[PDB]
């Protein structure tokens, strides 16, 4: 049917139906008269990746021929999503196997949403880490993802009375074909026991023995027939475990829980045991496959110069003192030989500012769990140490700042500390945040080691995040510009010679209502709801969080509400407002906000005077694949955030690539990308980080802006009386004391200059084609926020390879 | 290379190498340099895995055209062993695998030892179950085998000092290749919660919902192209169970312990709450997918034309006041009616006889975890009671002995009592043990409804216990009458008329020889031990437990023993005495068996002027693939348990069939096996039923046999002294103890007749020509055995359907 879906040749055609006709018989055992859909699936499932393994055996073998360095990228976190269309875009297979299903009766959309989301992670920290591995193997590294093979991923989310309800991601049900499970490399991984000294140094002895099982999944490069591998674990128990004998088989359980559940927790810290023993887990056993692989290729010293690892923030930060572990007790080098190839082989990518998001774990659990490793890490604090008192003489104060050891009522190990020590590049993940870090929370450290600081700003893959869910967009780009740019995302700027072009302005702009003529049609079939697709689609989707702002969100949606009350038969540009995300389970704020916006949708959508003039909007269930229908969708991207503590954000950069307009505040990654298109093409409002400091210095008092601003005024005083809650008229009180007492995130202060930027949104929007205009110089320049850039320059300035773009033969 | 195995046709051999080459790259993601044997077991299982799956198809639609009334076979128990080997024979793969294997430069016996075994059951009751359905397939009855699918079965036995160590048995580790999942008919079943009565009779609710999913495995029949389903369900929790979030969806594990482990006691009862749940949880949802069958073809009067129920003992005897349940509470039928169709549909099959291995429910258990089922079957002995009282007025005695529900200290509810009840028929599994019940234990039953009382004389498959263990054997039968014996083992009897030809003389010694010879080196492979192979394979194999009597065999090892050390120059025959079998993980007794076994063995076999006259070995993990090789090497075959106690024995048919002579006791169906070969043939000994009951009435002293004979004081003084364990002197003081005071299987009283027996087993040794002749006397006469009369007699006089033995079409 379109252009960049490939070729559907007769040959192709023909072998591609017989194989799924030979999956239907013999791996699923049905026959056509009593196949389900969900069978249809999996014998295309299965069919489509029989075209991976010979690549991705080809691949494999290539490596091991060419033996280059190899980059591990540790992750807790691969937030993966869908597996077929991708696997059929970057195989060039997409348009031949719609023709085959076509042929064969089928409708492959209606197949492809039957596919479970692989959920293994929150949001935009596991995405990267998907991104980057597609990123990866499009850029011909060889690359590996290695992380932990949950049983149940992020949960799914369901509203009840307007309340989240949490049940279980039972993902795995119905089979993965995509995984190859190989028990043939089965780990084992050591927790508890202690420490014995003797002539022949520390070991480590009556350790809890859990098996490491991994299961490896095919990661294809873009046209290129690179094929990498994700492995995750699996946690095992042995089969002496405890050997009631039925009680000891039971509670083989307790051993394998540490692979079950991801923990919901989004830019969160929670100090369980639980998670601590997933984090010791994926290092022990990635590190001793690492170490294996090194081996088959005595002598450490080309260690670096053949591995890379990766940390993506401190979650698998125990790589650290394992590897020392490793090279000082069972390889028998000296500390400082070992610490130099430690150092030489981390790299470590921190992805917040927050305090509360930083991982401190209490000295209490590292000496029970991981005895010996408390060793190494008090061995790493003093000489530490002695170099910060070598350089800064005099300076206790400064010693006390940076010692990996927090004192206090309860010993803390700072884990961001411990990798700052241990690695030899440390990056942010935007510009402004990588300068934040170097002024504020790791000043001490960049003083110590200039060095080690850089910045890499986040991207996105344009094959999930354009090719894949926006066909219809790729192709009126191809048509004037041709195919290159899908791997090489920096010829959209192309497309700025094509701004007064009456022809394209014409084509962005019908693809835009296409998009939403099929997302209202969505929303009508799987959630019985009524919205018009010609107003503005307004959406804000992401977790939810305080510093997020979804809160400014309502009280701008509040706001129009009131003004259309005032003045009813005044005319306002329509709106369709569209908030989404889950709330971590117990993140109370984060619950009552999400009960809200339903709330504030219960009153503003039946309103007979609102007419369909303004809808709210609550997009339940959020998740990659739910991205995939409502970004390319969207008119408005709202990015909102209290400047300083987005680190980045990357949804922002899927909306700019997907015709959407920002309106945003001056945070994270959002910076480089209004500098990108050109401020005047983008909706900037609200204060600056310094704008932010000059308030914290003199203090955030709320009650003022609610004693100069009468539209504000009024919306407390409707949440507070039971506007929202008539049945409850005390049910927002909290938000409401939130607001006014304690904000951390200066709400309020915002507010107007947001409310005054949107009117200007709504200005152009009466104007399409002045809209449209800015669209594609928004499109245009969205080249810089691909991962192909970010992960070509990690692996220039931090892994020491050079990528390429040279296909692998067939 | 041999005649049975098939034809290897140059397209079958080139087509099957094809298909192993697709496996091995496609399925398994391998190629040849990086593969090892487990990957070659593999592929080599996916290809013949693909000759079923058209045939199992076509099974299942013949049996929807054809409607035929269908047999269930409800078992906890389905002792499968491994598949491959079973597979290839009845579909006459086995010489093309071979051919096709060796041309790939592989050795496809090495292939076939990789395979682990489905221990989905302890012994012979399991057992039973899976000869049962090949037997079903081969005479094309419509039938189903119903269970769980253990996550771990009967645990693997490891002896560590003489002592056995239990660990589990991680049968799944790797995957198996034979089932498939089927989680479209995935299943409620209902737990706890409470009973309401309204206007509409009563309700079950505020119970926990358990998932029930099943996984299909194909049982092929014998070269007819019949393949019938067995299906095993798995237990799932939902996905809102519960639903700390973590600890939720940690306590998921909970609900699906129900399949997780087998229970490992044979011929004993253990009153435990997970055991009643297992049974539950398997009668529930096999109900519903037998009601959903049935619905597929409102009227319940033709249930009983479509439907059979076999229940495999007591275990599923549930099924009786669950098939009420759902015919009175949900399809809302009277009572009366419900009744006489569960009567129709249901049959029960007894396999003991021993009190301690009836099941008997706590009736606080049952009013707890199924109260409903309680209230049913309250109201079905009620009725059950009021015939019984109109029958025999006055017999106030009777009805307490009849009663289901048993008084004293705590309720119980006889489960036997419930299934004679509700069944149309019951059975015995021996001609003996099924006079027993009419005499004994069911005889009150028996004289209120004489009709319902049947035997059906066990049996065991010649598939696996002839042509798959011992191909030499089956091939010199074939040469001289032909195949046809396989499906029709009777036909062996025409091996009568060459039992004086010299050839087939030496060709029966022959293959015996070869099968020692291979055992012996098994032996000192795979666990370093030593054997004579020209001496007397002596061998008791089953469950050890005191009613078997592995204590009399070893009171004539330590006799054989103390004779050679008496005279140390005469000349005896020389034997190898293996004692294999595992002992329940609580039964101290049977554990302290096994100690006495190998101390008897650090003693024997470490004499050097026993020389290799006498060896005992303890045979370590014995299972179905164990089984295969030992029994077939056998020259003597242990069939000694207390007359009356055995309920019929497999084993003893194992060995009939593959050139063993029996020492034994008239127990079970070792009558009817010297029946048929004539007692001559047989070497019989000890006391009869009659005996054993003589000496209960005047009561049995085990003093006077001590007393009389002096080669039994000497054992047992060499016992107590501490002779057989040196560093432990009172070690056996608990054998000693029971044998002289309390044991219930007079072991004493059997003793002087079993070593004069014994003797005139070693005399026909020393002369082959009539020890062979014997041998041809017994394999030509064991046709009675095979579980293909078995089943068409439970197909003829309990089913109702004609057995066939027509080919389906390919
Ligand atoms: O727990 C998290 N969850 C996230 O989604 N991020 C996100 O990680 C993304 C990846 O760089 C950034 O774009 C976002 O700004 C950032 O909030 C970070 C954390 C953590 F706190 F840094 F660990
Ligand atoms: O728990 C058991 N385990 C067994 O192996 N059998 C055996 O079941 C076999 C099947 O008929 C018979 O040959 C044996 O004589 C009998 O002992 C019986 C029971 C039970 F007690 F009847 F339930």
């Amino acid at each position: 049917q379109i252009s960049v879906r490939g070729l559907a040749g007769v040959e192709n055609v023909t072998e591609l139906k017989k194989n799924f006709n030979r999956h239907l018989h013999f791996t699923l055992v049905k026959d056509r008269n009593v196949a389900t859909p969900r069978d249809y699936y999996f014998a295309l499932a299965h069919t489509v990746r029989d075209h991976l393994v010979g690549r991705w055996i080809r691949t494999q073998q290539h490596y091991y021929e060419k033996d280059p360095k190899r980059i591990y990228y540790l992750s807790l976190e691969f937030y993966m999503g869908r597996t077929l269309q991708n696997t059929m875009v970057n195989l060039a297979l997409e348009n031949a196997c719609d023709e085959a299903t076509y042929q064969l009766g089928l409708d492959m959309e209606e197949l492809e949403e039957i596919e479970e989301d692989a959920g293994l992670g929150n949001g935009g920290l596991g995405r990267l880490a998907a991104c980057f591995l597609d990123s990866m193997a499009t850029l011909g590294l060889a690359a590996y993802g290695y992380g932990i093979r949950y049983e149940f991923g992020i949960f799914n989310q369901k509203i009840c009375g307007g309340w989240q309800m949490e049940e279980a991601d039972d993902w795995l049900r119905y089979g993965n074909p995509w995984e190859k499970a190989r028990p043939e490399f089965t780990l084992p991984v050591h927790f508890y026991g202690r420490v014995e000294h003797t002539s022949q140094g520390a070991k480590w002895v009556d350790t809890q023995v859990v098996l490491a099982m991994p299961y490896d999944t095919p990661v294809p490069g873009y046209r290129n027939n690179v094929v990498n591998t994700m492995r995750l674990w699996s946690a095992k128990a042995p089969n002496d475990f405890n050997l009631g004998y039925i009680q000891a088989v039971l509670d083989r359980n307790l051993a394998e829980n540490i692979s079950r559940v991801l923990y919901p927790n989004d830019n969160f810290f929670e100090g369980k045991e639980l998670r601590l023993k997933q984090e010791y887990f994926v290092v022990a056993a990635t590190l001793q496959d690492i170490i294996r692989r090194f081996k088959s290729s005595t002598n450490f010293d080309a260690f670096p110069d053949k591995v890379a690892i990766q940390l993506n923030d401190t979650h698998p930060s125990l790589a650290i003192p394992e590897l020392m572990r490793v090279l000082v007790d069972l390889e028998r080098l000296d500390w400082d030989k070992a610490w130099e190839v430690t150092v030489k082989t981390c790299a470590y990518t921190n992805h917040t500012v927050l305090p509360e998001a930083l991982e401190r774990w209490p000295v209490h659990l590292l000496e029970t769990l991981l005895p010996r490793h408390l060793q190494i890490i008090y061995e790493i604090n003093q000489r530490f140490l002695n170099r910060v008192a070598a350089a800064f003489p005099g300076d206790v104060d400064r010693l006390r700042r940076m010692s990996l050891v927090e004192e206090g009522a309860v010993k803390r190990i700072n884990m961001a500390h411990l990798c700052i020590a241990g690695s030899h590049a440390v990056n942010g993940v935007a510009r402004i945040h990588s300068e934040i870090l170097k002024k504020t929370i790791f000043k001490d450290f960049y003083e110590l080691e200039p060095h080690k600081f850089q910045n890499k700003t986040n991207g996105i893959t344009p094959r999930r995040w354009l090719v894949l869910c926006n066909p219809g967009l790729a192709e009126i780009i191809a048509e004037r510009i041709g195919e290159e740019y899908i791997s090489d995302l920096d010829q959209l700027r192309k497309l700025l010679s094509y701004v007064d072009d009456e022809a394209f302005i014409r084509d962005v702009a019908k693809v835009k209502q296409e998009n939403k003529l099929k997302f209202a049609a969505y929303l009508e079939r799987e959630y019985k709801v009524h919205i018009n697709p010609n107003s503005l689609f307004d959406v804000q989707v992401k977790r939810i969080h305080e510093y997020k702002r979804q809160l400014l969100n309502c009280l701008h949606v509040i706001t129009l509400y009131n003004r259309i009350k005032k003045e009813p038969n005044k005319f306002v540009v329509p709106r369709t407002v569209m908030i989404g995300g889950k709330a971590a389970p117990g993140y109370h704020m984060a619950k009552m906000i999400i009960k809200l916006i339903t709330a504030i949708g219960d009153v503003v959508n039946h309103d007979p005077v609102v007419g369909d003039r303004l809808r709210v909007i609550f997009l339940e269930n959020y998740r990659v694949s739910l991205a995939e229908k409502v970004i390319p969708a969207a008119d408005l991207s709202e990015q909102i955030s209290t400047a300083g503590t987005e680190a980045s954000g990357t949804g922002n950069m899927k909306f700019m690539l997907n015709g959407a307009l920002t309106i945003g505040t001056m945070d994270g990654a959002n910076v480089e990308m209004a500098e990108e298109a050109g401020e005047e093409n983008f909706f900037i409002f609200g204060m600056r980080v310094e704008d932010v400091d000059r308030l914290d210095q003199r203090g955030y008092n709320a009650q003022e802006y609610y004693d100069r601003i009468p539209e504000l005024r009024q919306i407390i005083e409707q949440l507070s009386s039971g506007f929202f809650s008539p049945k409850q008229p005390d049910l927002f009180k909290d938000i409401v004391n939130m607001l006014m007492h304690h904000d951390r995130f200066k709400v309020f202060a915002d507010y107007e200059e947001y409310v005054k930027c949107q009117e200007r949104v709504s200005a152009l929007y009466k104007n399409p084609r002045e809209w449209t205009r800015m669209v594609i110089r928004n499109i245009a320049t969205s080249g810089k926020f691909s991962s192909d850039r970010t992960i070509a320059q990690y692996a220039r300035e931090i892994w020491g390879v050079e990528p390429s773009r040279q296909r692998l033969p067939a």
